[PDB]
């Protein structure tokens, strides 16, 4: 029954936001100029990426670290730094999916394996207009312009990523929708070298019809959105294996060495 | 509070179960024969230590390095190779417990490099009785008379470490409470050289609430076993201060031994 679709899709919505504090609601009144209190730093070329570090610095420094390396290649490790704080983030709210947490241990590690990759590009258009991203927690916000700048091969590395966001905030999703967006792409059964794939099918399932409910509620003057959102999934699949060639072009064509030891750790069979 | 430390505890167990190929609880089914599966074989001397490589027969090469010296080395080496296996294993680890991968980067650095010995001698107990220690992912039982015998500084790389588990062991730890002390353990404070130090501490106070109550729980009838076990972090460090200076010891008396890399990278300038 339909109640109990909605208990989930409720479910699913807090446990997001306990995961995912920058919510895109939130994402969205930073990105406005909306509630003027406290707005973020914008960095839109080199010199005020250095005055933006004295910013996130003159305070003092917790992040990917700071200003000994090419510029570029500093920002591309920022992304990499992020991307494995991103991973637990997911891992966490992968918990609460009903039925998730009593999977096999191996298909567990698994999904989330072949799934953050998708749910990162998901998430990360909730930050992003059509000019820039929210970073560091909503305090800065970089410019796609200056990303789109930076040497080859890193400029046309970030591009995609706000070229897909255009196109997927177009379908309006809010907070509530995206819970259980992220939650269908968790449960694929598709995944290689998943041992149980019944269960999975069975929990994305019913995943499936709580997502088909909360839009048909949520936007019911947006039709066939459901399908619309199915089918942004195929976009997802082919932008990240473009994006995993493209790391091992990076990888294997550059100086720096010191990766975050979660991106080689993952990408067995990753094409 | 109650509630989120048990979350807190199970997924600790559960990232635990992910990254160790060979739990206390596997460990323990080999050491005792409980297992339905392979019993190890032992080695105690020369003439079986030749056997035990040469079991090569019907079950293959391990996945340890290539060798060419006497017995005192190769059982170094040996040690060494596995060494940087835990490492990784630990590393893989390290970056589930909550909070972790948020920090400043050079203190997830600090925090693995001081920490990863301490956890692997923790854990290496469970692989440990008062006659030997198993090897080769449960494949191999090493005896400790023949560890201790090794010609002179080689054999006092090994007795302390079982002088150590026989007493740790006592405790009568499973993997679920193991899993939170190696959290409390990579969570120090006190470190040498950490940057932003409160941020570490208040991870590992609410790693320690839930530590304390998981004792309490699983071994209502322990008295003062949280203590205990946090007592155990004294006789951990003193094992890697001497292991420390057993290796300046060897590089006196042996021609080149040198290392793994990522074993020199931790011990350079280390306590
Ligand atoms: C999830 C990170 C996304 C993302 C995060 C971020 C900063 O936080 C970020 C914050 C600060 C600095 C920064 C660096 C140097 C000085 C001052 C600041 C750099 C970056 C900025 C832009 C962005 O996105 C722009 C394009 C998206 O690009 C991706 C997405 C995933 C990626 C990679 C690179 C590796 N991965 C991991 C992987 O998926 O395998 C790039
Ligand atoms: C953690 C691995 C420990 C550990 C691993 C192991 C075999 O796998 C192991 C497996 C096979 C052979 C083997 C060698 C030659 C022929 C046939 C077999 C030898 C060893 C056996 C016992 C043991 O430990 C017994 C006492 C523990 O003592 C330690 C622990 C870490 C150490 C040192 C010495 C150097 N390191 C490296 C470092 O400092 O990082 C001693």
């Amino acid at each position: 029954e339909s109640a109990d679709l909605r208990a989930l899709a409720k479910h699913l919505y807090d446990s997001y936001i306990k995961s995912f504090p920058l919510t895109k609601a939130k994402a969205r009144a930073i990105l406005t100029g909306k509630t003027t209190d406290k707005s973020p730093f914008v960095i839109y070329d080199m010199n005020s990426l250095m005055m933006g570090e004295d910013k996130i610095k003159f305070k003092h420094i917790t992040p990917l670290q700071e200003q000994s390396k090419e510029v570029a290649i500093r920002i591309f490790q920022g992304c990499q730094f992020r991307s494995v704080e991103a991973v637990q983030e997911i891992t966490e709210y992968a918990k609460s999916i009903p039925g998730f947490v009593n999977l096999d241990l191996n298909d567990q590690v698994t999904l989330l394996k072949y799934g953050v990759h998708e749910i990162i590009y998901t998430m990360l258009a909730s930050l992003m207009n059509k000019d820039g991203v929210l970073i560091s927690e909503g305090q800065g916000f970089m410019t796609r312009e200056f990303l789109k700048s930076l040497r080859k091969p890193f400029g046309d590395f970030m591009e995609p990523k706000f070229e897909f966001a255009v196109k997927f905030n177009a379908l309006e999703l809010d907070d509530s929708d995206l819970a259980i967006f992220i939650a269908v792409i968790i449960l694929s059964g598709d995944r290689p070298g998943l041992l149980n794939v019944k269960p999975i099918e069975d929990i994305q399932d019913n995943l499936l019809q709580a997502l088909e409910l909360q839009l048909k509620l949520n936007h019911p003057e947006s039709s066939q959105l459901f399908a619309k959102l199915l089918q942004k999934m195929t976009d997802l699949r082919q932008i990240v294996t473009e994006h995993v060639q493209l790391l091992q072009v990076i990888k294997k064509t550059e100086t720096d060495m010191s990766l975050h030891p979660l991106l080689q750790e993952i990408y067995k069979d990753l094409y």
